[PDB]
This record gives structure tokens, sequence and C-alpha cells, in this order.
């Protein structure tokens, strides 16, 4: 999975006619049995998932939250598939992840409790990834909007995003940035995904295939950035330790950032 | 307490002549025995509490910090009243809350230690709410201003606000947003309360009855938002699952934000 | 160490010809054996440490990270010196600090794990201070830049900065702000230092002697803040408890901010 591109794509499990397209456009597809599908449509979604299989090495299935009758039906259904990685919505403790063993688990922390227990969830053995959800977050806080007038996330959402990035990285898990619900707001998605790439998120999860090209381009460093990385790496080959390059103190971790941009560009 | 409006108002306990005015203007009155009252005036303040009752169902009393002789004298003064809900300043541990049993406690976290321990404080059995305080926070950090030139809270205060909001919601406690000290700054207050309302705070604490109307208004969504909520919900009942509405991916938690808007207007 | 001014300065240990200049420019000097010095220059740095001593009372030595052969050689080298305070890079647990007993440790938290464990690190018995580092942080997250286009730290870094400030203050440890790598960027350094001084950081670490006067300046409150502090403290000497002053509500912690402004001026 860590070898798949950054362009991951949700597609509702009761929409099998879209599966192959989802697979085609995206790096990894998340087949959704949760919020994407109404309760009356779950069983059909579960039949589709087993009737219309995708490459299980590039497909994750978002099941329902722990302690729900739906999750048990999902697990019963997945029994009849070859999918080994699931996403857990409303992830709220290590126990919720651990009981999914031996499947690989991407924990979607999208509640206060989850936020408070982030590191615990990250540390759990089955965890291979962490994602965060702004909208469920606010909803469970009893709020009404995740962003301010100007489109930026409200503080608590920004806070949780950092918390999840830290928890995931501190335990060597993948970090996935939140979805961008404004389908046509290409510009905002781009800015969001450039920043996500810059701080070390591994994935930006998309909800529409038109988003994928934007995310992929956004995870390629700017031309001026690659130029810089090339320059500082070259200059460092004539240096021992800390030096000044173009007005700034360079040393090990900065050289590490440069290497990372060049790796991302090659990827 | 969950049943009162968002407009809470401090009034120092040594000004019994303002108690009825406060009760009249506010949803809940916080009678203050701590910072609002000089040490030399505390004993008279305590006398005021016993001599000028307010409806104990709409009235909270902020006592002094744990381990202080003042707190001991507050509790014995309080033995002569019907007040069963107290606010604990400088709340720094679960033990400080638990020791106040059997009273209900709103923890005011306004120290670094408090912030480090917020989740533990919120989980404590008597806790029914959490509030944060930016000014003691900065004071205890060794700092000198909680806000930038432009009026925004400095990063650490913004950080603690979110910490407390999450700690409270994670254990189902009321969340109270900090006081706005600039009494004539109606605009700043409104901007604060509007965002507090959006992110799930239940209350904005006020320090002047002129602020209640502002907080009450801010907690009722704008016309534009209510129109949208009506719209999204209406469409939602012809919808089954995730759909697109006005360019936005909509599902479950977005629907929940809309309900919450309408609930807040209804309230 | 809490008695020296806020202008701390890094100097790599491989460059002993600058030791006295740095000791002259700065309040405290951090002699560096880690990232400022290339692996092949380490042994000479160590030689230089023992052979070119500075006032141990105004010098801290940044050694290498826990569990490395380098750190072992560092301590071995320090045995022949009078330096009793060390800076610990990549601080990731209480155990890494505790093993440095009986030396005093400034923990430099600059990884996600460190951040997740900040309070644990802060509480450890040898810790006397905390510092954070944005660039190793970003590097370990798998990111490529600590700052946005406008120079502002990205969120996760801002988030980590507050974590450290809060962790260190919760256990009474010194707090040290991150270095400013853009040597020429006086204005940004000024703006960071000013804000660091406002939220209670004790120190801004510098990486070039030309930065120290900016930092010292930044930590001295502006003439306008000082006149305010004077004004408010004077008015307060005629008041009892909370009072309105120049449109703001004033009580204890506001009065404390004023005292701290005037203390920083006198210092
Ligand atoms: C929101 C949504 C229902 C919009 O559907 P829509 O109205 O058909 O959107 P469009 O009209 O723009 O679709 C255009 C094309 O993109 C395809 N498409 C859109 N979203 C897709 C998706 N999530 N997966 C696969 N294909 C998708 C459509 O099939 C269509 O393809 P086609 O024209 O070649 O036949 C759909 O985008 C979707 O399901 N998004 C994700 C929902 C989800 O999983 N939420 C759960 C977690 S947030
Ligand atoms: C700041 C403060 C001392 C100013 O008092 P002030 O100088 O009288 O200010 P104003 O002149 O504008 O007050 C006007 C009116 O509002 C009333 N008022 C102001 N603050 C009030 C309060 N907190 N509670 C009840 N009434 C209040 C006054 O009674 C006065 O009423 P009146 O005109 O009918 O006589 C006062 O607002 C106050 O005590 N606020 C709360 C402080 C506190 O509790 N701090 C501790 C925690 S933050
Ligand atoms: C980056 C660095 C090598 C720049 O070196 P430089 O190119 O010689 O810098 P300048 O040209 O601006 O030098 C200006 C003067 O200040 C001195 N100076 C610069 N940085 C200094 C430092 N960190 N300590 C002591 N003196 C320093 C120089 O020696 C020079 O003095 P001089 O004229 O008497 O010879 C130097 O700033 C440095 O080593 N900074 C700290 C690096 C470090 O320790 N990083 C680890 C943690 S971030
Ligand atoms: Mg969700
Ligand atoms: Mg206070
Ligand atoms: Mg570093």
């Amino acid at each position: 999975l860590r070898a798949a591109g950054p362009g991951w794509l949700f597609c509702p499990a009761d929409r099998p006619e879209r599966f192959a397209k989802a697979a085609a456009a995206a790096d990894v597809v998340i087949l959704d049995l949760e919020d994407g599908v109404a309760e009356a449509q779950k069983p059909a979604a579960r039949n589709a998932l087993r009737d219309t299989p995708l490459d299980p090495e590039r497909t994750v299935v978002r099941i329902n939250a722990g302690g729900t009758a739906d999750q048990a039906r999902d697990l019963e259904a997945l029994a009849g598939t070859a999918y080994t990685t699931v996403m857990l919505p409303k992830a709220e403790s290590a126990a919720q992840v651990i009981e999914l063993a031996p499947r690989d688990v991407i924990a979607l922390v999208e509640t206060a409790r989850g936020a408070v227990c982030a590191a615990e969830i990250a540390a759990a053995d089955p965890t291979v990834g962490m994602m965060w959800g702004a909208e469920d977050l606010i909803a469970t806080l009893g709020g009404s909007s995740s962003r301010r007038a100007d489109g930026a996330y409200r503080d608590v959402a920004r806070h949780v995003r950092s918390t999840i990035l830290l928890a995931a990285s501190a335990f060597g898990r993948l970090a996935l940035d939140a979805v961008h619900l404004d389908i046509l707001d290409v510009e905002g998605l781009q800015e969001e995904a450039r920043d996500a790439a810059a701080v070390g998120f591994d994935v930006t999860v998309c909800i529409h295939p038109s988003q994928i090209p934007v995310v992929r381009k956004a995870y390629r460093p700017s031309h001026e950035k690659l130029a810089w990385a090339r320059r500082v790496l070259a200059a460092s080959r004539s240096e021992r330790g800390a030096f000044a390059f173009e007005g700034q103190m360079v040393d090990s971790p900065v050289l590490t950032h440069a290497e990372t941009m060049l790796r991302r560009a090659g990827e």
C-alpha cells in the first residue's frame, strides 16, 4: 500500500457499475459500506462487493464502526472476499482496531474520543494507517460547520489533523488527509494536498475521480522546489556539516527535505 | 444545565446588588468567589452567597483552587446554600474534581498542567463541563499577552481551546468557551461566539450583561445557513446515500450539521 | 541557567575558533556535536570541546541521540570537561533523558514520537528544559517543508510548538523556541521572538551572532505595552477585584501579564 500513489478514491459499495472506473482512475480504491450507503442499501452493497471484486492489493473496504450490527454483517460479507485491509470509521480505541485482526486496518479518527486516544489507536498491532474526518468530527462535537467563511478548517479540525499526522508517524503508519467535499473546488483541493504532501501525509483521499489528477500533481513538488532541492544537495557535496546556502542555515534535516522532494518527483 | 441558553454570565460574589440583574439578563449566572474578588473581600463575598440566593438550577458558583484555604472556606460557606454545581478554577487533576463530590463540577482548565491533563479531568465522575481560560494560561506560562496585535488568540491559547473542546466532548461534558475581556468589542465577541457555536461549544461565558444578546444571536445560525440546511435536508429525503448537492458531496454527517443548525434556530 | 537572558546561540564543536566570539555575543552558548558537525568531524569536535573550554555555567553541549555510538563517544568526551548540562536531540522518551543523569538535560523534541511523549519527557527528573525543532520534525514525518509560502510554520509544527511549551511549563521546565534558519530574515525572527516572549518561552535559540540583538530586543516589551502595564498596575492599586480599565475587564492574571512585562523590561 505504501507503494501505491497518493490518489485514493472513495466509491460507495452499492454502486458496482462504477467500481472498474474507480479502480481505473485511482491508485487505491476505498469501497464503502458506511456513510456512503444508506442503511436500506447495505445488503446490496455487500452483495456487490463480493459479486464485483477488485484487485485486493489496491482496494480497501471501509466497514462500519465497532459495536454495530452493520459491522458484523460487513465482516460476515468480507468473509466471502479476498480483501485484507479495511478502514474503520469513528475509530475510538485500540480495542476496536485489535478485534479486526488479522486484517490490516486504517483507522479513521473522526470523533473527539478518537482524537483523545489517537496514539493508542496508532500503536495497535493491526493499524497500518490513520486518516481523519472533519465532518463527523464536528457532527459529534455537536457543531454545524467544519470550515470558516473563507474555506479554511476551523481550529479544532486543524488540531485533530495534526494530532492524527503525529500519531501515525510516531508509530510508522501511513497518514491520509481528509476528503475534500467541494467537488468543483479544484483550487482549494490543490492547496490542501500540496500542504498535505509538504508535511508528510502519504495520501489525500478523494471523493470524485476528477480529483485524482489534482492530488497526483499536488504531490509532485513545484518546479522551483525541485530546482532548490537540486541546488542544495549539490552544494552539500562540497560541505561538511552545517553551512549557509542562499541566506539560510543548511544541515542534515533540510538536506533530508530536499531528498524527499526529489524522491516524490521521481515517484 | 444542558437545558439553558448559551449565555452564561460571571458576576463577582461581593456584588450581591447585581445578582438579580445578572439572573435576569443571563441564561446561567456564575457567582464568582475567586479572581473577580480580592482576598480581603472574599469573606464578605461568601456572606453574599448565603444571603442573596439565586435559582440554584440556573446558578453556578466558582470557588477557589484546590489545596487553598480559600477553597475550604468556600465549601463551608456553600454548606449554607442550595447550590450544587461549582466551577473549579486552575483545574489541574482528576483528584481536584473528585474531591468536590458530591457536587457537579465545571472544570476551568487554565494552566499548562490542566491542559496536559484535560482528558483525565473531563473523565472524572463529578465533571459535567469544561471551560478554558486564556489569561491564567498565559500568566502561568510566564507569558504577557494572550492575543496578537490583530486580536487573534496566540497559538498556544488556540491549542488549549481545541484541547478542552475535545476533552469535554470525548466524555460527554458541556464545553464552555472563554470570556471576551474587551467589553466594547462586540465585533470580536460575535466573531468568537459564532465560531464557538459552529464547532460545538455549548456556552460562551460572558462578563457583562451587554454581551448576552450578542452570544444569544451568534449561537443562532445565519439566514443563509438555515436556508441551506432546509435545502439539503429536503433534498436528502429524496436521496438514498451519498449525493451531490450544490457542488458538494453530501452524506450523513453533513446532514447532521444541518439538523443541528435547525435545532439551534429552534432553540 | 534560568538567570541568563533569552539569547542562546548554537556553535558547532568542530569550529573552536568561534567559541569565544559566541560566548561573547550570546547569553548562553550551545556547543554542538550532532547535526551541525559532519560525522567525520565529530572526533575533532570532541577534541575541541575538551581543549577549548567555556564558562560551563553559560554553556550547554548538544550531544547525539539516544542509542547511538556517537552519543556514547560524546559522553566519553564530556567526562574530561566541566560541562554539566546537555541538549538531547530526537528526545523520544523519559528513559532517554533519565539515562543522562546526573547531568541536567534540555530535551529537544523534534520527532513525532517525541511530540506524542512530550509530557513524559518534560516530567523526567534530569529535564531542566524543553526545545522543539521544526525541520527534523518535518523530516521524520516524511515531509519536505516546515513553512508555507508566506513564511508561517505549517500547522503540525505550530501544533508541536504549543505542545512543547505546555509540556515544559506543566513541570516548571525552561521552554526554548526553535531556531530561525533564514539568517537575513531579521523581520521574521523579530516577529517569532516577540510572540515567543508573549506566550512564555524563556529563550529563542539562535544560529548566528547577528540574531542575538534581535532576540534580546524582542524579549523587551514595546514602549506601548510597558506604559500600559504601568497604567494598569497603578489603577489596580486603588481597586478591589475585577475592574474595567480602558474598556477591558481586568483582574489577577491580566495584572500578572503587566508585572511580567515590567519584569522583562527590568531584566
Ligand atoms: C458524490 C457522487 C454521488 C456524485 O455522483 P455524480 O452525480 O454521478 O457525479 P458526476 O456526475 O460528476 O459523475 C461523473 C463521472 O464520474 C464518475 N464518478 C463520480 N464519482 C465517482 C466515484 N466516487 N467513484 C467512481 N466513479 C465516480 C461517474 O461515474 C461519472 O462517470 P461517467 O460519466 O464516465 O459515467 C459520487 O461522486 C460519489 O459517490 N462520491 C463519493 C461518495 C462516498 O463514497 N462517500 C463516502 C466517504 S466521504
Ligand atoms: C468589569 C465590571 C467590573 C464593570 O462594571 P461596571 O463598571 O459597573 O460596568 P458598567 O457601568 O458598564 O455596568 C453597567 C450595568 O451593567 C451591570 N453589570 C455590569 N457587569 C455586570 C455583571 N458581571 N453582572 C451583573 N451586572 C453587571 C451593572 O450593574 C450596571 O447595571 P445598572 O446600569 O442597572 O446599574 C463588571 O462588568 C464585572 O464585574 N464583570 C464580571 C467580572 C468577573 O466576574 N470576573 C471574574 C471572572 S472573568
Ligand atoms: C552557518 C554558519 C556556518 C555560517 O558561517 P559563516 O558563513 O562564516 O557566517 P558569517 O559569514 O555570517 O559570519 C559572520 C561572523 O559571525 C561568526 N559566526 C557566524 N556564525 C557563528 C556561530 N554559530 N557561532 C559563532 N560565530 C559565528 C563568523 O565567524 C563571523 O565572524 P568573523 O567575521 O569574526 O569571522 C554559522 O552561522 C553557523 O555555524 N551557525 C550555527 C550552525 C549550527 O550549529 N547548526 C546546528 C543546530 S541548527
Ligand atoms: Mg465519516
Ligand atoms: Mg482565570
Ligand atoms: Mg534537529
